[PDB]
């Protein structure tokens, strides 16, 4: 399980201990064990959102499953909140993509997982 | 409707206009409004495209429909005009992926769009 | 056919030629001309693997079929090997992705494959 995030806003706010929680609520969210979930944020970078440069921010949890319709509704709010209150990105100029992938399709530790 | 591109030239070519004008482009191409285009350009990468590292790029465009088909052909040959012009990146140096995406999985303000 | 690589490592050792070394090896893998091939690999990344901020990597290979099944395996084991030889990242503490992309949603130079 990997979770992607890019933004607009200062790499100041993007503590390791940003990355941990992260870490944690993805775990958490998926059912998976942590000491698989990687976490990925990218601060101060070229975006806009809605024609503007003001804060926004894209990202996206690719997963084996648990990825799929409602669930990934009560993911996101999870998700949003955590982001806003630590990044203080508006709900309304962020996007969380959720992504599933086959197990023949990612590879750790030099093999695939099937 | 997501648009990210990565390219190893200057950032100094990256300015906030040439998002405007990106995110203005995306807006028409996709006959959606602008106030759910969010652009993404990353510059200065370390990138080779056939084995060389001058000026190229890859970048994608994620979008619910409108990405489907000989569509993508007339909405690249427009991509492809604005990122030369701006970045002076030769067509033959640049990839657009186009993916299309489930409605029940992209959250926008805390919620999936199905 | 574009490989794409995010790791904490620093940039020191993402070398032009690292990016050479992993531009043939990617064309080897997918029995393409080097001629298509792009690489992008990006370091410094603010990043996490099980809780912990030492080195990781997160990659992807995207490519009109050669991505699918057990050559999987045997791809991924030669790109491990690569990038650890010369990045020192722990196999147990990296991912690739492995995606097959349709020939309508891949522009080059303008228009699509197909």
């Amino acid at each position: 399980p990997v979770f992607q995030l890019s933004t607009n806003v200062s790499q100041s706010k993007v503590t390791p201990e940003l990355l941990k929680q992260i870490s944690s609520l993805v775990a958490r969210i998926l059912h998976k064990p942590e000491s698989y979930v990687c976490v990925h944020v990218v601060a101060d970078q070229s975006m806009t959102f809605a024609g503007t440069d003001d804060p926004c921010a894209v990202g996206s949890l690719k997963s084996i499953g648990g990825v799929g319709g409602s669930q990934n509704n009560s993911h996101a709010k999870a998700l949003f909140a955590l982001i806003k209150d630590h990044l203080e990105i508006e709900g309304n100029r962020m996007y969380i993509e959720f992504v599933d992938i086959g197990a023949g399709d990612i590879a750790y530790n030099g093999r695939t997982f099937a």
